[PDB]
């Protein structure tokens, strides 16, 4: 149950990621410094969510 | 408990997601190609979130 | 569990929230009336989602 919303959520945002890359892409000193470093934390953040899935996922 | 957080979740994604196509909106040849699919895939991505979230609801 | 995986996907959300206020830094007279509400009401709901976090994660 919230298990199958939980994977629904995380693409979701998984897909927001992609065209957010997309519209930084379009859009482009200190700011491609800041938008740098956020879509490495997000990439990051959105494996480890992902690692998580698949074990909450297992039970 | 975790299905009120699952609605917040998914209603913060859901704004977002109207921000998203508002910056994208601004921006604007293969990219509108690209950027469109995705508006289109998280849409859907985004109701079957939401049937979801009434099927766990109901419990 | 699914808590867990509850504060990685609220986490994912809080990042490109600030990701957004930078695309839409950059990008940047209706349009930045629209762009902010949005950022207000998202700002709420991300508060709203992260006390919740605390109170499902008592228990």
């Amino acid at each position: 149950g919230i298990v199958q919303q939980q994977q629904q959520l995380l693409d979701v945002v998984k897909r927001q990621q992609e065209l957010l890359r997309l519209t930084v892409w379009g859009t482009k000193q200190e700011w491609e410094r800041k938008v740098d470093f956020l879509e490495e934390n997000i990439t990051a953040l959105l494996e480890e969510a992902q690692i998580q899935q698949e074990k909450n996922m297992y039970e």
